[PDB]
């Protein structure tokens, strides 16, 4: 048989003075996460799995630019920050021959996919 695609559609965003969360909808429910969490999850799998990730992720340098500062609560940046996440999940969760990407503890913990008791 073939792999099964996961239904992930992000259409929720709550801007907070501390950080901007994203309501990612899924077969389980809407999970609130941060973009900074997606990045730390990506590079991790690379060092945790030991393999190269074929997921597009454009990161911007942030040394100490005071003039080129950016607003984390900016709709312009939030708009794009929305997409790209759902896709990074479907492909990942769509394991076929190798699930090392999702087998990782970070992936299972990414959406709190632990074992409740």
């Amino acid at each position: 048989k073939m792999s099964e695609k996961l239904r992930i559609k992000v259409d929720d965003v709550k801007i907070n003075p501390k950080y901007v969360l994203y309501g990612v909808s899924t077969p389980n429910k809407r999970l609130y996460k941060r973009y900074s969490e997606f990045w730390k999850l990506k590079t991790r799998l690379e060092r945790d799995v030991g393999s190269t990730i074929p997921y597009d992720f454009p990161e911007k340098p942030g040394v100490l630019d005071r003039r080129w500062q950016r607003r984390y609560d900016d709709p312009e940046m939030i708009d794009e920050r929305r997409i790209g996440l759902e896709r990074f999940l479907n492909e990942l969760y769509n394991d076929r021959f190798d699930s090392r990407w999702r087998d990782t503890k970070i992936a299972q913990d990414f959406l709190q996919l632990s074992k409740p008791n």
